[PDB]
């Protein structure tokens, strides 16, 4: 089916779909959006996702423009339009002022809705490289439109798959994933102190305690990396992402590993207990 | 009334839009700068264009329009507003990042908006800052990401702006360069930390003119019970004195004589660089 925007009460074309230039999204970066993502056309974590969207929005100032139970109302009606596997994003926009009440109150909302596109099977089998940065995602909890670090640092990335926040030498998360290592034939993930709260993230960890696997929720250091067996990065369009490379240090011995590929297909056996 | 400069046209400014298909909108990939005018001229307009270029080329975005074409548009827009005008050129990522790692389709608009300088009463009383613990990164772009200058209000105390001060350091502010002001000399944060402001460029020609020394350092959170003054600058706010920064106020708390005096021979000197 062809991409969709709603916005203004109606689905239009995704093509033709527009926001006023007077929104701070667009003039100031004020914006919170979600991804969501189908299995067999049903939405996985959509309950998990709003109540993250709206964490992000009164996390942002911004007063919701509309009621989570109307965004799952539109989410679903987007879903049945489409008639395929459908990656879904909510946004949830600063709109036009910033008040004396040091809120916006007049945020504007649409969603995107997209054939879903998977990562290439070949990055399944070989896996993916990530490049390390200085840096973190402020108000980690949030999630911003604020993209522009993930593309920016491309020139210095010798064609990593993803950026990965590493202040001070200490592993938060990527730019678009949770980052997983795995030592000893147990997990090692930031805790949502620093990292986001991934809808993903969370299946792996109850996927965990189920296989008693070990989680250590504490920032895995770059200086471990010699040490470890296996990595991977998590998300809803990209599932379990086998990591084999960081920076110029290779993970393991440079192949997906048997945890990862184990704990994959468990999430993929187990994925309908969280469709909605 | 307010314009826009979108798709070849003047738009007035509330009908412009923008597809939701611009990875300013999705990703937050955009650039832009803030140009006033004083007699209806743009101020440091080629610095600000040459700051432009540098944002966008920075961030790997292939600029879709001439600095000759953005200049003609600026300066016939400050002559349809027909007032002293604050104008932001923004240019966007546009709908796709390439194979070749550039931003090939660019979009671009030209915000035109009747200036609005900070009240009397701020320059008499001046304004409290809210220091936070975060950095600008590559902070020689200015990118149109300013969320944190928002959100970062929760706890503000009414603040006027806030100041990044990354490990107890001061960069500067999320819209103005940062100045402090102890023994009679400037301290400022180097290029290498802050954004290359044009008001800075000036305040450092002054202080030149004036003999006054300035130090190209980043300002401690724990000098500040020692300072005797403090400012920020921004072409559209120009000098403003800062009496506190968080629970700290500096000096006896009032604008100080060195912060009236510059602010003054700005107004005086600043005819040199309007184009
Ligand atoms: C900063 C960050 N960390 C982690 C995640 C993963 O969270 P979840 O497992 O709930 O998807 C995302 C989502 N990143 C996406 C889309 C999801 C994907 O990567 O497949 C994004 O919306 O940009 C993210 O943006
Ligand atoms: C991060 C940052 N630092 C410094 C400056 C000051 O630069 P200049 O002296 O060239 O204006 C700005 C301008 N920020 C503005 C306008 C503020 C003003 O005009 O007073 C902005 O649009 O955010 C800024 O955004």
């Amino acid at each position: 089916h062809m991409n969709l925007c709603y916005i203004d009460g109606k689905f239009l074309p995704l093509e033709e779909a527009k926001l006023p230039v007077t929104d701070l999204i667009i003039q100031r970066g004020v914006g919170v959006f979600e991804t969501i993502s189908t299995h067999s056309r049903r939405p996985l974590m959509l309950t998990p996702h709003l109540k993250r969207l709206e964490g992000s929005a009164t996390a942002s100032s911004i007063v919701m423009p509309a009621t989570l139970d109307e965004m799952a109302r539109i989410i679903r009606e987007g879903i049945k339009k489409m008639g395929c596997e459908t990656m879904v994003r909510p946004y949830i926009t600063g709109g036009d002022s910033f008040g004396k009440d040091h809120l916006f109150s007049s945020s504007r909302y649409f969603v995107i809705f997209e054939e879903i596109r998977k990562p290439d099977p070949i990055l399944y089998e070989k896996g993916v490289a990530l490049h390390p940065i200085n840096a973190e995602r402020y108000l980690p909890s949030t999630k911003s439109i604020n993209y522009m670090l993930s593309f920016t640092g491309q020139r210095d990335s010798k064609g990593a798959y993803e950026i990965l926040y590493c202040p001070e030498g200490e592993i938060v998360e990527g730019s678009h994933s949770t980052f997983f290592l795995i030592k000893n034939g147990h997990l090692i993930t930031a805790p949502t102190s620093r990292a986001l709260s991934g809808t993903t993230r969370q299946i792996v960890l109850e996927l965990a305690r189920r296989g008693n696997i070990q989680v250590e929720e504490r920032c895995p250091l770059l200086t471990e990396l010699p040490e470890a067996e296996e990595a991977f990065i998590t998300g809803t369009v990209k599932e379990l992402l086998p990591v084999v490379r960081i920076g110029d240090q290779i993970i393991g011995n440079g192949v997906p590993g048997k945890l990862t590929k184990h704990l994959h297909q468990v999430y993929l056996s187990s994925i309908v207990e969280w469709l909605e």
